[PDB]
């Protein structure tokens, strides 16, 4: 047993809160493999990979059929660290032996997950068995909150919706259901958006979260600039590109005085582009454009001194400014590994850059993303196993740390920095 | 020996298809000294440790003479990569033993190489110690494409000079020449760039390439948007920036239908800037801009699904992007690390990060982009030792694969693609 | 015999930790070099900036009336969000080197009790040398203002670089017109007068030993020459002292760099550019802790500097970890680039490893210029040199012992030439 693997089982050990996931409360584990396998990371690789999309996605095929199509694409993917959280997690969660999911072993797999996930306290194994205390949601803004332990699956305002599409019709009504107002003033759409807020804090949310395009640059907008782009949307008008950029801003500042009122962080995803490929897998078609930098947000940084900015980048290029930036303005955060660059590769280098330069209290280690709970394990073993690596080279070996003293740090990053800039409302 | 060394000496005894380089099918392998150490990759580096470009490039001396002068250089040299080609092609292809060339040894190697180099046989003897069985060429469109075996040194339609410099009269006497076509309306230079497909088709094609600049960004141009700028060519016109940039996307566009046509992927080198550096040695003057985005390419992935873009892009930070868009787009792929990302210290992390986030049939691994045979066994030689490296860390430990599973991946990478991406028309 | 706990690595570094230094960039008072307390280390923006940033307020850090002793007992209760930083590392490794610090971290605990031995140590008449000959020093580049007159500290020991920021960026404040005027004499209002008066300068540097100019740019500079013509009304207007729109500014810093470039190339001087600083993106910081970046830059808007004087070496830090890539390629093919160090939030090992690792497998091994302590004490030159050696023990034995099979004698010797043999040849004086 190597010093790193030693370091990597004292992390193990450690129960986390995932302080960022797309799980649905009322079905947060699977139920058969199509839950697992028909995700985008591997649909959309399948499909990259050569596989129709017409194939993958055909319509009125049962989910073990939509499975078995799959796995017929998986060869061409077997070197991926997709694919290994796959293999990982069926190894753990199902007794999977094989080293390969392959045409001729899938079926039995199939068959055999199956009836273990029909198990009534399936959910609580998996939580169980990948060491998960709680998990952070990102609630839709008209989400009702009820019907689940809002302490186990903690809500989250997800504000994208509010900030980029007021001028979809069906993004207006759903707010109108939501609150009541006519948001065709400013006024009425703060009062809405205060209205959601309260409702959100009081079932226990304990933050904001936005994916923001890499041309977004927030500035204060006045009242009397968004009345025109807002009176445009709700008249049902085509908004102009000027009209709809001072409308984002506008809302995207409103939200970030909430959560200074609140005293809610409101955490950052930057750099995404939606739909770049227009044909892909469902969830499958957002690349970005690497040419972002953190100063587009100074005005916010500076502006809210008291609302924590956990901030995650989509390129990896931008994770050395992200570095500089929570090094230097004490409401900047840097917050885990965020899809593109959640890989060992890129994964390494920011990691330890964020644990040598950053404060050890600025830093959060880690969120899974996922959208069903099977896949948090793999994906925190996988950062484990790196952290362990970062920690033991120059932590315990680079400072002369003990090991204990190394894996406090590592604690810290892992879970005790979430317990702190998440404390709630 | 060494675990990596073994698995490095298993690459090493795979025959290749270089998929892209420069030869000169009629004058393959060098002559003297020369055709390698006066090649742009020394002389830069010379003038760049400070010989004066007059000394290098001056009139009235020789072959052997102006190698002298560049040995002269050299000791300010000796750290590089690119002196470490030099010295394992002249120990490998010419019995050197010495681990440098010095004014005090390179005039006997010089009369030494000059004379196995002037052997009937010489080409074939470097293809033969070098593992290579075919390679591709980047012809200029109007190439004859006659006199030599397609199916060793394979024709590919370079098509820099239809792009971007029709400005040129010189570049529309050879089109018209070659097609017999009146090109100065869009619908004739449409038929002239097919009966060009046509008979590179003839020659036994196997794809297209070009080189871009950081800012070209690629979109549909209808007839009548590309008539008024094609005419101004026509013209003798010096045609504005907007012009320039319709012609050249129109011109883009329409080479990436024909390659639809014909099923032949395109290669793109994105991101070069010529002539940076005005008063450097022949060919090393170009450098680039790394502010540029896949994301600039994004109509052209979308509208041509039955094409495969073959990418090189220029600036290590570009990579991430690369992994990214070849991950999801199916007709993406990475292709091989180019010029100045051709080092170690970069291809590492690019070789690694493609590896474990890419599907491995949407991978190249390398090519020498080489002018004279001999350097493409040392720049293919730091290739492998890279790749040996990488799946030994990631798949032979990182995921407990055998070796031989490992080489497979290699195999793959290094050959295996380049046999399903480049099949033929 | 070699001890067990030590690494080949270890060997390589112990080797390149005898080579004794010029250090290429500071910022040291020549007239107050070293500290007098922990209140000049402890207290310098590495710290406080971290310190803030952690959660500690402003004004508890930078409360007037506080003594040193109280301000860095302040600091120090801040410490332990601090101790993963390599910034701390540096400190813990300072106080065991220069103070005989003997524990692992600064705590509340003990620190009042390094506090008062250090300032014993400090005041010895002989620290300033103790320092020197402790860190391995034999001279180091100042970074003086335009109007210092080099005559009150050996300037062989610390030598002058003239600093051209204020010149170039701020001729706009009266404050750097008068000093100017003082300075040499003139009436700067028109062209041909201030490149007279900028000559001046240039002449007073080099006869007092200067090796270099200095700069550090935006990342919006673009550099372009500037007629005197389209100079005459943005230098009349600062003059007139009147408020320079953006455009009058900007031709006028165009001007000025230009300017000072040609005199560069006249008195063969390197132009040493730091390229990539917004200053006070972060307007509540502590003193010298407000400036940031933005990564959206290239090489290539300085293409026509570059390509316009091939007779001045233009030594280049880079801010950006991602511009060090471009800034390999150009000091790869432009003679006159040259890769200058690891500066500011690039300044950390898991950024300088592979930029020293790039710089050294393929820019020329004359054009590389490995380490500057950027420091404003002398006790902070060690520690920080320390970590560069370590990187490139790490490099050099992995890439060149290693990977070219070189002997470790040759792989130190390319160690040495990056850290003391370059410095000696860029910057051989005018
Ligand atoms: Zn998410
Ligand atoms: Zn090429
Ligand atoms: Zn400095």
């Amino acid at each position: 047993s190597s010093p790193i693997d030693q370091l990597c089982a004292q992390l193990d050990e450690i129960v986390l809160i995932d302080p960022h996931s797309h799980i649905n409360p009322h079905a947060a584990a699977s139920k058969n493999l199509g839950d697992i396998l028909g995700y985008h990371y591997f649909t959309e690789l399948a499909h990259s990979a050569g596989m129709p999309r017409e194939v993958i996605e055909a319509p009125g095929i049962t989910a073990k059929e939509k499975v078995g199509r799959i796995v017929e694409g998986l060869a061409h993917l077997d070197n991926t660290i997709q694919v290994k959280w796959l293999i990982e997690l069926c190894e753990r969660f199902f007794g999977f032996q094989d080293d390969r999911l392959t045409p001729d072993n899938w079926e039995a797999l199939y068959d055999h997950s199956e009836k273990l996930m029909s198990a009534p306290d399936w959910e609580q194994t998996v939580l169980q068995k990948s060491q998960l205390e709680a998990v952070f949601l990102t609630n839709d803004f008209d989400d009702p909150l009820t019907g689940f332990d809002t302490k186990k699956y903690i809500p989250c305002l997800r504000t994208d919706d509010l900030v980029f599409h007021l001028q979809k019709p069906e993004v207006r009504q759903r707010l109108a259901k939501a609150t009541g107002f006519d948001c065709a003033t400013p006024a009425k759409l703060i009062h809405a958006i205060g209205q959601l807020f309260t409702h959100f804090v009081s079932h226990g949310a304990k933050a904001c979260a936005i994916s923001l395009p890499p041309d977004f640059e927030p500035t204060p907008v006045s009242h009397v600039d968004a009345e025109g782009p807002l009176r445009a949307a709700y008249a049902g008008h085509v908004l102009t590109t000027e009209q709809s950029q001072i409308l984002s801003r506008f809302v995207f500042w409103t939200i970030a005085e909430f959560c200074s009122e609140h005293h809610l962080p409101f955490d950052l995803m930057i750099g995404v582009n939606r739909r770049v490929y227009e044909s892909g897998v469902y969830q499958g078609q957002d690349l970005f454009d690497q040419r972002v930098s953190l100063y587009q947000y100074r005005r916010l940084f500076n502006a809210f001194p008291r609302v924590k900015f956990p901030i995650s980048v989509l390129a990896h290029a931008s994770n050395m400014e992200l570095v500089s930036y929570a090094w230097i303005f004490p409401n900047v955060i840097a917050n885990g590994h965020w899809w593109y660059s959640n890989i060992p590769a890129f994964i390494e280098p920011d990691c330890r850059s964020r644990l040598e330069a950053i404060p050890r209290n600025k830093n959060i280690g880690y969120y899974s993303d996922m959208y069903k709970l099977e896949f948090g394990w793999p994906k925190f073993q996988m950062y484990r196993r790196v952290l362990a690596k970062v920690l033991f080279e120059d932590f315990v070996v680079g400072r002369h740390w003990s090991e204990e003293r190394a894996v406090e740090l590592g604690r810290q990053i892992l879970r005790g920095n979430v317990e702190t800039i998440f404390s709630g409302a």
